[PDB]
């Protein structure tokens, strides 16, 4: 019996070790947990300090701007009133002297044509009354909601940019040197390349820069075009051939064609159509957020004020070109470009 | 001729005694507008500089609620952590010093079992690996848009303190002791008195106070409630009889009827229909600005994000009440209150 407890001591040993090793093992595991959760506390407070004082520096930009105009105006007013007031006492000071003179036989005959022919020009001279007119922009009790709704464009970060492809480039559509502009040419086009990169029905244009993650946001000016779409078209996604525009086959588009009818391509037999705008839009900005997966298309004709048209909120693929499907010339109906708005 | 010219020499000293206090008074007059323009700039600075920092203050209060949240769940996960970590110290200690008891013939036989009986306890009373959960809140890149939405509701003013007349109020309606609440009652309703204060056959209460001038906020809970009506009403406008919901005769409405139609009531043959939102209205908020002429309903479900429905913009009279058409009792169907929300 001795024996057998003598061998078994020190099996009883080594299992103490070993749950000494895993209690200092979770020890470690303890504080590393205490030190990553107050280093996450504090990637949280600066995270949020950094969106908070996005929009805080916005609105001191916006307080600078107008205390540094209503600086110039008061200055402004001051020198025109300072001008007058000047030129109104050169005016007393004439008409002093001209009293001084008058008050002063054959000297004052002989003075008094002078002094009355300087007293009638001076009162000829009268300046006109001055007006009481400042130009500074009044503010009344809509004015914050001005500010609120121009916060929004400030909110986005700056113009993503981009640039259009010559390579992937419908061959009817002709890129311009800056690569900012694209527009349909009425010449014949060459025939379609073998290169699977570049469309061969779709008459689009994709462009060169490749969104990965993160926020980005990029302005088209469309102007007064009657048919075009603009989206984003996934890499994996194929361009030979007509393309469904469905989010399924990896389309997600904001086609508006007919000039009024301006329908959101969702999956679906037929693209619903949504609600136009009551003037037409000029310049539409897409907002790609990978974060939470959303797209969202929102009309920037005031630069102020963005109204938002439609969002598709499904998880996007990683990498998805920006595109712009600029559509059939149609003998010169269809020649206005779609010109990417640079910073 | 000396005569006459000696004779006619004090009118014209007159006349440039006149000429000159004439411009004495201009230049006081110029004197006092360079004061004005001067104090006019310093008013603008200071009406922007409130606009501006009652944006900064709801800034500074959402930072301040984020960064003390913060500081709370690091401090509990701290707490926890730290009593985990003191049990494991402990349970350490105990392994140690069952090591050392091990570590030191029929002292050693006595004390075996003890020790095994005290290393197997310690063994079986491990606790389980710690969860590495914090909840504090995340952060997207949509969260900024989060705090714009979240903005508008803080934009506007304090909710204006509203009561409900019980005089002007309709003979079948009931108003509470608090007089924030206004149902209709089954019972049978006295006839309608001589006052031409209370509504004959509207079935309608205005509030208490009068709004006079200046932004102006309230909010009415109208519950799941089939059919009302909210809005303002001329003082001047006649409430006896059956009236016309128009702004010719002095109603701004926005009549909710039948469950899902969302009308308001502008100068027409009939009153527009607006569109529905997507979830039915069970807040809405009115916001009267006399100094632009604005009555806006913003639909305010959830506190952060206030949609508009609609907004008059003709100019108002003073002074318009709050206006609320409860309307007809409709057998117990249409028993839902209208009840002001309150600070």
């Amino acid at each position: 019996a001795h024996a057998r407890l003598k061998t078994q001591l020190p099996q009883q040993k080594l299992q103490l070790q070993e749950a000494c090793m895993r209690k200092e093992k979770s020890v470690a595991v303890l504080e590393h947990q205490l030190v990553e959760v107050e280093e996450t506390v504090r990637q949280f407070r600066g995270a949020v300090g950094e969106q908070l004082g996005k929009m805080r520096v916005f609105l001191a930009a916006l307080e600078g701007s107008l205390d540094r105009e209503a600086e110039r105006v008061r200055g402004e007013a001051g020198v025109a009133l300072r001008r007058e007031l000047g030129s109104l006492n050169s005016y007393l000071e004439q008409l002093r002297q001209m009293e001084k003179v008058l008050e002063e036989q054959t000297e004052f005959l002989m003075k008094y044509c002078l002094v009355t022919s300087r007293l009638q020009k001076i009162l000829a001279e009268s300046p006109p009354p001055a007006r009481l007119d400042i130009q500074l922009p009044i503010i009344s009790d809509d004015f914050k909601f001005q500010v609120w709704r121009k916060m929004f464009r400030a909110l986005m970060p700056a113009l993503e940019e981009l640039t259009f492809d010559p390579s992937s480039a419908h061959p009817s559509l002709v890129v311009s040197s800056s690569g900012r502009r694209v527009e349909c040419s009425e010449q014949k086009a060459p025939p379609a390349g073998e290169d699977p990169r570049q469309f061969d029905k779709a008459v689009a244009v994709v462009a060169h820069q490749q969104l990965s993650e993160g926020e980005h946001y990029w302005e088209v000016d469309v102007g007064d075009k009657p048919r075009w779409a603009l989206g984003v078209i996934a890499a994996e996604a194929p361009r030979r051939g007509r393309l469904h525009a469905v989010p399924s086959q990896g389309l997600w588009l904001l086609g508006l064609r007919e000039g009024k009818i301006l329908e959101a391509h969702v999956e679906a037999k037929e693209p619903r159509a949504l609600r136009s705008p009551e003037r037409r839009p000029t310049r539409i900005g897409l907002y790609l957020s990978f974060g939470d997966g959303v797209l969202s298309f929102y009309d920037a004709s005031d630069a102020d004020a963005l109204v938002p048209l439609f969002a598709f909120h499904e998880r996007l693929p990683r990498p998805v070109y920006p595109f712009f499907d600029v559509c059939w010339h149609d003998k010169g109906k269809n020649a206005q470009p779609l010109l990417l708005v640079g910073p």
